[PDB]
């Protein structure tokens, strides 16, 4: 028996949503780790700390939006282990911004694949859901982090990193 | 000669819009009937009365939005009889929620087919109009009614129906 | 056996109430059709659009008042198909006001026959219900539409129609 | 050697965005010219002046939205000459509204071709961006101008044109 | 060499803080799973949904306070995989409250062991941190959950569960 | 036959006003290009972006002031192609400020020549119009840009540029 709300919602879409939930939880964990590292006494960049805290929270919210969507469509949420980040440490502000862009792009390609899944299965509603709730945000973020990387190179290490961080804080 | 505004609007889309206008007006009528049945002295469930009143109003508003859209694109509205509902009476609260779910699913499949019409004819604007104004709402409604059916089964007949109805009223 | 509330409510009155419900819903549909027609790109009279929208809504409200009354008295609402209007278009502002007057008079005569049903069966409460909630409004409406027809004749086609329509909008 | 933000953004799309930019800047210039013309001492229709001023501004805003989008995706803005309009004058209010409708339709077809480009390259983000920022507005404009042309024909020359112009002014 | 802030902070304390961070993240994930389960269409208990949402947020907050504390003392945060919960599905309200109590007791025993660690290494500040920020909250939660279980047993299944859930929603 | 308002308005002045309209439009387009260049991901100087956006808008406004003036005097606006800027990309902040100064001085010379036209033809009203609405502003912009170039040299590349851009933003 299909679940009562189930209508035009393929099993491959359902599976793919579960995968995407894990990815976003993972991304939130990476950002968490990045955030806490910048508040170490021997790193001490509170603007990077704050920027990656926000990132972490946003990723977790996106995972939760996917959880809700799964149940709304009549799919069943299947959770997996949230793997630990690749690194304990994250280097300079610039390095960590480069790390963040790579993660964002990874998550973006996963979202575009999830969109392609929905399209294949003629799931118009799921297409819209993804476009509105995920895709726009992702291209804004990629643009912003890329701007930050240009500026971190432009200011250089030492005082430059310190002044960039202050302006991240605001 | 086409109408002045007409641009990228197929006759099949135009026709399908008129069929959907009828469908939504029909659905409004069915909810009208349900609504008033629940205010009978020998039924007397004001929460269900209110819930199906709102449903009826919302289905008329969607028919009207489709009427407006037809003329905006340069289509011509063609109206047909609004058929009377299948029943005069609607049973218990649970029965009526099951009837509601079937109607919402039927309306949703028609919307999905209207979207496929728009897509076949490469009517991007129409696909967007349908996704934003119809498809989102329909999946919310399907989920809500499914929740209600679970809770009506969980409370049982009698006092349980009465208490659920109070909660619908708020 | 009779319904629990029922007292001094004849079967003929109950039947006639059902017929009146259909009539008013039909009237609402005619005014819906008129209203939309006036927002076509090749008609484009927003004052007439608004006027007939209001009319449509009012008719539906009166149908709904009769639905409620039927159940208040212990009668049973019996719905029928809502027939499609006799036309798809509606001509000039003047033509459509003439159409409206004929519809209002037809609905008035039905109301008056419904009152006579109530009087025949010595249903004083029904008579009072009909006078207060329907008859007064109908005389006012018939007068107003008559006034509009004199003015539409007085202004003439073209600019005059346009300026009448602006005043309808207000 | 792709730009840092670049992800799922075809060169075809990039170049089509540049062409659209030019087209909207052109359209803004046509509307500028029209707007000015209607404030000539020998034309003197301030409501048409204002209507085409607004249109000019909106077209420029949409060119600028496309400029911002190009850079957001990692594309590079390439500007071309903004060609001067086909005419120095613009005739009557009615003639100018006919001109405006032809311009809007032509901009709309370009937008629809831009959407087809995006679709062909499986650019889901781009599809959405065009739907929500461009396509909706364009169908509304086309309908409005079409309504204005009906009314300008209804009112006729002379006093009729003067009264329509007032109403445009508000 | 030790980190700059390091003073009176044992490696065993540092290690045990990392273990506790993992445990609280794990507990937050179990509560996440429970919370979403309760909003399934075929479960539909919004009060349990909300209760476990709040539980999940609080657990995450307590993990984050441990992260901050690790870095404040000069320790180094070490993250591990956050294991998926034991179940995908969580039964009745009553079953899930029993599950929650067993989780809270396990988290409390770990906190008490963490306090023993701090005491063995004569870390007065740590003891005070644990008492104030963790231990009080835990005994309250354990009391509250225990009260809920008594009440869930007292109301029984069906309507009783529904009414308890309303009261949780408040 | 002259236009009705025409008085003391030489054809050479009318011509020269059309040329100045084009110049200002061209200057607005140059600044628009400069503006959008500084928001590229690989340039990322939002203060410079803002500064040249304002410049672009101001130039447009001054073109439109000339447009209005032409029609006020009874002249006839004649539009020409707005040529595309000399460059696609505009170098560092300092380079672009040097570009801006040269543009400003070119536009100021044009204004001075337009004043000389008006003076030759004993057009006292025009001389004033130019002095008040154009000449004052242009010596302000020339002085401010000159100050900015001194400070861009003072601060140097890298962090200095970054900090000057922040101050531009404010
Ligand atoms: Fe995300
Ligand atoms: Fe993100
Ligand atoms: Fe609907
Ligand atoms: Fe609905
Ligand atoms: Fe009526
Ligand atoms: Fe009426
Ligand atoms: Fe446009
Ligand atoms: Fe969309
Ligand atoms: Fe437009
Ligand atoms: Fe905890
Ligand atoms: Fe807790
Ligand atoms: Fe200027
Ligand atoms: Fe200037
Ligand atoms: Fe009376």
């Amino acid at each position: 028996s299909l679940s009562r709300p189930r209508q035009n919602y393929h099993t491959e879409s359902e599976s793919a949503v579960n995968k995407q939930i894990n990815l976003e939880l993972y991304a939130s964990y990476v950002y968490q780790s990045m955030s806490r590292y910048f508040n170490r006494d021997d790193v001490a960049l509170k603007g990077f700390h704050k920027y990656f805290k926000k990132a972490s929270e946003e990723e977790r919210q996106h995972a939760e939006k996917l959880m809700e969507y799964q149940s709304t469509r009549g799919g069943r949420i299947m959770l997996s282990d949230i793997k630990r980040p690749e690194n304990d440490e994250w280097g300079t502000g610039l390095e960590a911004m480069e790390t963040a862009l790579n993660l964002e792009k990874n998550v973006n390609q996963s979202l575009l694949d999830l969109h392609k899944t929905a399209e294949k299965h003629v799931d118009a509603q799921m297409q819209d859901f993804i476009e509105e709730n995920f895709l726009r945000e992702q291209v804004e973020s990629i643009k912003e982090i890329s701007d930050h990387i240009t500026n971190l190179k432009r200011v250089g290490p030492g005082l430059g990193e310190y002044m960039f961080d202050k302006n991240l804080s605001e």
